């Protein structure tokens, strides 16, 4: 029993981490066989960022120019090459710690672990969701640029997110490990609109099964709807439409409590309209968004 | 920005994980130098659990009756004993991975990660708080007992929990790597009281600093107090009386931000005798607690 916002073991991407510096910027590397990922943006300089002009930039540097060290040892750096907004520095070594892995681009909404980390050392690891507008609330400081995002499955890491950017409004944008970013966001330094965030409702629901499995089952209620009627509520309080995909991934909690996917939406709904009433559900004072269907499943069955 | 409930890279303490087996029960022990270290009640069956005689049942088993696992390998067991709650297999192999590391008991409100384990295999990590009754609220299902709480410093790895059993509430109950329970818990399947509870105020106005440094400052006021008037507060709220320690504890995030400790106080008096009014700190409807003022020192800095 009990419910947490549960990160992967961090261990097989600890393992991955690696400095790169250019010039005067440092930021964090991954290492995987004989390449190191980095963010693009490790090539520019502080006159650069309000509009570098990347292909020119990257022309003035050689091989020798970035210097990759993993924890205390030196990377020789054979090859660079720009893929979309991320480096790719051929190394002459493959990391004998590089675990099996994948690079897969999420869907906003899904969950992921993000691996935290400076000069290219681990400082700390978190659970977060790609938010529906393609941002992520994160936490990071100056020179957290490269950490990663990553699923672990059995022994397979997929990694799905690459750290870039904090935006003026204090929430951060990163790319895909092919470089390609989530949302609209480019590697500037300019006002960039993120556009309206909503909650991931069926998340919301998954986390109500999860309170539901625990104990916490005060806001069940005597009611139940239809995905037209509630769809009203979840457009009136800015949340994802739910549709029969998002009702046939609840299937398996669904069956679990024996509670409908359409009555615990009638408890959202109630708990939408009125409020919590001063009360908790799994410690929270809100309605959680960060825990898919799947999370819910893995955490409350022990899946390792 | 942004602030986040981080765990520790969990790298180091994966490397120590491994099953541990004797009869019909299953669970995780803590591989460290040529010592594996589980809890005791691995030697009890499902009639014993209700009152076991833990001498006695020990008496029965020799070497050769508890299976040790690392990954697929087989450790070969030399030697055993019990200190306090804790079983010690003492093997013939050192484990290649262990870390730095000491054995530490941590103080109610000091926080720590957990690795929660099944079958020898790390599942997650979540970072909590020892509360201050010694319980932990932590997400652990059947076979998480020998998962372990720990914090790292540099490299070194200072474990501080180990994990024994769900009170009948769904609290948590554990022990120090001596095998020392926290708080007045026993290895029996019994009714436990876990005490009254308070609310860590020094973590709860580190967090407060923590969401000024991130922005969320809406709660600040034109207002101070005094140890004497907010420990009345704190009384009538089941908080823990804030004491000098705790405002000199606060000394550098006073400093940080200039907001003087008692002014903080005088905020947080504010907001338990008004609520929030349906808006949110830092994520949060609720006050948190769970981030000490080192915790949000660290990651306010990024310390790895
Ligand atoms: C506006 O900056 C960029 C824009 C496009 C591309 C790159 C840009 O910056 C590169 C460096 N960025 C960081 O190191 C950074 C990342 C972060 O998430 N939080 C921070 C918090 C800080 F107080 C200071 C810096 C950061
Ligand atoms: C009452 O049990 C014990 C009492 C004293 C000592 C040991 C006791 O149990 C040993 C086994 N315990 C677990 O595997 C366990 C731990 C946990 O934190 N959550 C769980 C949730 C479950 F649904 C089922 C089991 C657990």
């Amino acid at each position: 029993s009990g419910f947490r916002k549960m990160a992967f073991p961090s261990g097989k991407v600890e393992g991955c981490m690696v400095q790169v510096t250019c010039g005067t910027t440092t930021l964090n590397g991954l290492w995987l066989d004989d390449v190191v990922y980095c963010p693009r943006h490790v090539i520019c300089t502080s006159e650069d960022m309000l509009n570098p002009n990347y292909e020119d930039l990257l022309i003035r540097k050689s091989n020798h120019n970035f210097l990759v060290q993993a924890g205390n040892v030196q990377l020789r750096v054979i090859g660079h090459s720009m893929q979309n907004c991320v480096l790719k520095l051929k190394v002459d070594t493959a990391n004998p710690k590089t675990p099996k892995y994948k690079f897969v681009r999420i869907q906003p909404g899904q969950t992921f672990s993000v691996l935290a980390c400076y000069n290219g050392s681990p400082s700390g690891v978190y659970q977060c969701a790609m938010r529906p507008n393609f941002t992520i609330k994160g936490s990071f400081l100056n020179g957290s640029c490269g950490s990663v995002g990553f699923n672990i499955d059995y022994d397979c890491v997929s990694f799905c997110y690459m750290h870039h950017m904090e935006l003026p409004t204090g929430v951060h944008a990163g790319t895909d490990l092919e470089g390609n970013f989530y949302g609209p966001f480019v590697d500037r330094q300019t006002a960039q609109a993120a556009g309206t965030d909503t909650t991931i409702t069926v998340n919301v629901l998954a986390w109500l099964y999860a309170a539901v499995i625990n104990g916490d089952r005060w806001f069940l209620n005597r009611f139940t709807t239809t995905l037209n009627d509630f769809n009203l509520v979840a457009m009136k309080y800015n949340y994802e439409p739910l549709t029969q995909d998002h009702v046939d991934i609840l299937g398996p909690l669904s069956a679990q409590t024996g509670i409908a996917v359409l009555d615990m939406c009638a408890s959202l709904k109630e708990l939408l309209q009125n409020g919590m009433n001063g009360r908790t559900i799994l410690g929270s004072a809100l309605l959680e968004d960060e825990f898919t269907p799947f999370d819910v499943v893995r955490q409350c069955s022990g899946v390792t």
